[PDB]
């Protein structure tokens, strides 16, 4: 009696590197053991020598094997070295076998954890790029036809084996050097802050890149058994927030792109509250009458924005965050990844107009904030977003207008700049520019923004659990900027 087995042979998993060729994911040759149960069934008296060399208990190991005696195939050890397997087939156990398979090691470690992410037991992506890439890595899996008796051994192939295909590699957008260095920043704010987790974004505003992404807390991805689920959390691209303060520039784009406000137009904001119906809007910063659209940046006036959204109607609002992708599905097609939302209201009332408008009207991920403030930071002009080495950079679609997209990059310059404004944010050498804000969920100190102001090269969203964002955000920003425009070799702009 005989059984025709179709056996796949395990494809080298492309290589995932950097962009600079850095290793990020290897598949290295393993040995793993397997056996035929009907064959060890046989040969029971080799089973304790078997399992000591496996370091498994006998009582269990018998009981698998019993469990299985039917079957032709189980795995002993998976992942074994070359010379630990030779050192059990000299055993000459009957239906104990040795094949080459590949396994995954991740060589950055923690440091990249969320965006390489992993694969199963089986090889196949699970979370990360891992997964988001796994039919360009995994390649195709070779088939033997095989001939097999009824204990059962292969008599004899029943065709030509057909090789597999080895996957592609893989060169990712993430620069290991500015992912290591805002890994580090990050974990040492939420140290000093008393803080429990938090991300961080760098984006290059030409190419679409994401050159770092990181979140804490993290987890080494090479020894996962005593993993937590808040730690698995790619809150870069899955946490979402009511961003608060940091998308009133985009207010302020809608504003400008009006036609109706100039960055010197005015607002008086005395005496720091506003009611509209039952509700009081409220500054936090109440010392001020009028305000030009600047300082409506500096002083994170909630008063100052709502009543220039009540001029220009929340549409144009909505249209601006849309086109630069907030609550958008501008999705590098991450299974998992968040969206956020941003409700087309379509007619928004004076409450939800002043609450689009100062940011707590939308929920977006510290993925989209950076897309937002890199399509900003390029004059307007959105590049889609890419988290693979980009050579050939896809056309741009013009999101905001240049001449707006320039002015705000103006303003938001000065509340880095400007006296009373987030001095902390300052990168020495360079001009910088962005807003703070506090994102709520549970609130959270943000900052966004990018840098040099005089030619963009990198935008950064940092986000941090707040147990405010110019206290604690900003000076994260400062380090992990004047970090990474270096690294790039940026010259310095500030002459
Ligand atoms: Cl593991
Ligand atoms: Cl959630
Ligand atoms: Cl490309």
């Amino acid at each position: 009696a005989r059984s025709v087995r179709h056996i796949a042979i395990p494809a080298h998993r492309g290589l995932i590197t950097d962009r600079n060729g850095e290793p990020l994911a290897v598949s290295t040759p393993v040995t793993t053991l397997w056996a035929n149960p009907k064959e060890l069934m046989t040969a029971k008296e080799r089973w304790p020598q078997l399992a000591a060399a496996l370091g498994q208990d006998t009582k269990l190991f018998a009981d698998r094997i019993e469990q299985n005696a039917e079957r032709e195939f189980i795995y002993l050890v998976r992942g074994l070295t070359p010379e630990q397997g030779e050192g059990v087939i000299a055993l000459k156990v009957p239906g104990v076998y040795s094949i080459e398979e590949f396994r995954r090691f991740y060589p950055a470690g923690e440091v990249v954890a969320h965006a390489v992410g992993f694969t199963d037991v089986d090889d196949r992506g699970r979370e990360g790029i891992e997964l988001a890439f796994d039919e360009w890595l995994a390649g195709v899996p070779g088939k033997r036809q095989v001939l097999k008796d009824r204990r059962g051994r292969v008599i004899k192939d029943v065709q030509v084996t057909k090789n597999a295909k080895p996957g592609k590699t893989l060169a990712l957008s993430i620069d290991l050097r500015l992912q290591y260095l805002a890994h580090r920043e990050l974990r040492n704010a939420l140290l000093e802050n008393g803080a429990k987790a938090g991300s961080l974004v760098i984006m290059d505003v030409k190419t679409g890149e994401i050159l770092a992404m990181t979140n804490q807390p993290t987890y080494n991805p090479n020894n996962r058994r005593n993993l937590q689920p808040a730690a698995m959390r790619n809150r870069a691209m899955i946490d979402v927030f009511e961003p608060g303060s940091t998308v009133k520039p985009f207010s302020m784009s809608a504003a400008l792109a009006s036609g109706r406000w100039k960055p010197s137009d005015i607002v008086d904001v005395y005496p720091g509250t506003l009611q509209i119906g039952r509700y009081t809007i409220r500054d936090v910063s109440r010392n001020s009458r009028q305000l030009d659209l600047t300082g409506i940046l500096i002083k994170s006036s909630n008063v100052g924005i709502s009543k220039i959204a009540f001029d220009i109607g929340a549409e144009s609002i909505y249209s601006v965050m849309q086109q630069v992708g907030l609550g958008q599905d501008t999705g590098l097609g991450f299974p998992g990844e968040r969206v956020g939302n941003l409700p087309n209201h379509r007619k928004w009332p004076k409450a939800e107009t002043a609450t689009l408008a100062y940011g707590y009207g939308l929920s977006v991920t510290a993925i989209q904030l950076a897309h937002a403030y890199a399509a900003l930071a390029n004059d307007g002009k959105s590049v889609p977003l890419s988290m693979t080495r980009v050579d050939r950079v896809p056309d741009g679609v013009q999101v905001i207008s240049p001449e707006v997209a320039s002015t705000v990059q103006g303003m938001l310059q000065q509340v880095v700049e400007a006296q009373g404004g987030v001095f902390r944010a300052q990168v020495p050498g360079y001009h910088a520019a962005g807003k703070s804000g506090t994102a709520r969920k549970a609130y959270r100190s943000l900052f966004a923004g990018f840098a040099p102001a005089t030619d963009p090269r990198i935008a950064m969203v940092v986000v941090i659990d707040e147990p405010f964002g110019g206290l604690v955000s900003a000076p994260v920003f400062s380090k992990v900027m004047a970090g990474a425009l270096r690294l790039m070799n940026v010259p310095p702009d500030n002459l």
